[PDB]
């Protein structure tokens, strides 16, 4: 389905976090979080609305984000779960400021 100018540079951005050049810190926000096999027993207590890019995926295939501000809440709020439920000094926190840099340079040059 015809996207935006702005969702189209969603989409770019999407595709680059997802790209083999950010893998080795991306991986772990490729999936939902699979809380039993990982023995988090309460992550679904800690975060109420579970996001992953695989989600932000199916959402943009969908058509479901009407402008890129929607698609942006879905990215932050991803982290926002990473930085709620992890302590700070745990690689993956180390993983989503790198990814999350990736994601903050790119949209903040948005086509207005
Ligand atoms: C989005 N994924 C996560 O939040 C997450 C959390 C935890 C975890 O055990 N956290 C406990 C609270 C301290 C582990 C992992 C795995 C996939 C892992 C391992 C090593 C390096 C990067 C990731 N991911």
């Amino acid at each position: 389905g015809k996207l935006s100018e702005q969702l189209k540079h969603c989409n770019g951005i999407l595709k680059e976090l997802l790209s083999k050049k950010h893998a080795a810190y991306a991986w772990p926000f490729y999936k939902p979080v699979d809380a039993s096999a990982l023995g988090l027993h309460d992550y679904h207590d800690i975060i109420k609305h579970p996001m992953d890019l695989s989600t932000v995926k199916r959402k943009m295939e969908n058509r479901d984000y009407r402008d890129a501000q929607e698609f942006a809440a879905d990215v932050r709020l991803m982290f926002s779960n990473c930085y709620k439920y992890n302590p700070p000094d745990h690689d993956v926190v180390a993983m989503a400021r790198k990814l999350q840099d990736v994601f903050e340079f790119r949209y903040a040059k948005m086509p207005d």
